[PDB]
């Protein structure tokens, strides 16, 4: 049910244990606002998606993350698969441009 990522290491972690699941994950930090916004319907597509793995990766902790992907400004939405990044999105979206875009992805 989503893991938070506080760790360079969890990051991977986290995404061995996904294997073929497609991982959508979003960049935020605790003076993110728009971060915010995302979270309720972040974590309810994650229970109506029973395949993908939702977890949260906080660039106040993940600092270490981030300058391996040049992210550059949140809320920030990442899309991995196998390991590999499948799709970048940057900037908060509405739960149809999220679902849409994952829905695109997950197969």
């Amino acid at each position: 049910m989503v893991k938070q990522i506080e760790s360079k290491t969890a990051f991977q972690e986290a995404l061995d244990a996904a294997g073929d699941k497609l991982v959508v994950v979003d960049f935020s930090a605790t003076w993110c606002g728009p971060c915010k916004m995302i979270k309720p319907f972040f974590h309810s597509l994650s229970e109506k998606y029973s395949n993908v793995i939702f977890l949260e990766v906080d660039v106040d902790d993940a600092q270490d993350v981030a300058p391996k992907y040049g992210i550059r400004g949140i809320p920030t939405l990442l899309l991995f698969k196998n390991g590999e990044v499948a799709a970048t999105k940057v900037g908060a979206l509405s739960k149809g441009q999220l679902k849409e875009f994952l829905d695109a992805n997950l197969v």
